């Protein structure tokens, strides 16, 4: 796994695996050594040039994978104890060059968009399940989160 | 849950959560009744009118969700001892009217097509993690299990 410029974000390779009709996907497994526990599964739509941001949660980790189009993730540290406070970390989500596993710890901030002019499926096996209150939320154009979603480039080209 | 013709597969309502850049779309949790064990979370990509028939596990469960695209799933019990042996349950799966969560047990032959004109994305959460051997396949037209595949209608009209 890759480890990005926010304390805990990790990125990691998935394999796809040919087959007539359409290729095979891989996310996630009970050996994976990104598994840790099983919360939820669930999947998040995003039509092109759209954003949503920005998320964070209190113990919930996520490991995201697009498996249908292309997104950019901003993940920004607000833990005011971590060694990399402060900082953004951008990545690119999708394939066939992209097609990896990104593991957002607690406590940082998240944001994405979809790239191109076709939709994006995010998927998000979370280790905990969706509960009200043990996550929050920012406009996604929050002052204190010092990325610019209005100044990104989402063509994908 | 709605059960089908064939013994054990069962249909069940997955949640669209509208939401602004597009929607979430459910898929399983810890507490779902539906839910029994984390074995595997794997996509399946499917071009239109594409087919990928026939599948078998002997102790797997399936559990299939179509978040893009639509699919005709064709299910065939070949179980020797089951009350509804020699049966087939066709089932459609995908948005925006038919986004359902399919059980599919073990020892039942399942085969899947993309209808109309752009790819489907199937997503399997499935009980234990894929194995050598744990497996078996059939060409797409295997004349023991009784659909044709060839004669389907995949128009999704």
């Amino acid at each position: 796994a890759i480890l990005l410029p926010v304390e805990g974000a990790q990125l990691s390779e998935l394999r796809q695996i040919p087959a007539e009709g359409g290729p095979v996907l891989h996310m996630l497994r009970l050996d994976s050594p990104q598994f840790s526990q099983f919360g939820e599964i669930y999947f998040s739509e995003v039509l092109p040039r759209r954003v949503k941001a920005w998320k964070r949660h209190s113990l919930m980790t996520q490991l995201f994978a697009v498996p249908v189009g292309c997104i950019h993730v901003v993940l920004y540290d607000g833990r005011e104890k971590s060694p990399t406070s402060g900082r953004l970390a951008q990545v690119t989500l999708g394939r066939p060059d992209n097609y990896r596993l990104l593991r957002i710890p607690p406590q940082v901030w998240y944001g994405f968009a979809a790239t191109g002019d076709t939709p994006a499926l995010v998927a998000n096996c979370t280790d905990i399940p969706h509960r009200q209150g043990e996550s929050e939320r920012a406009p996604q154009d929050a002052p204190f989160i010092p990325f610019s979603w209005a100044g990104a480039d989402l063509s994908g080209t």
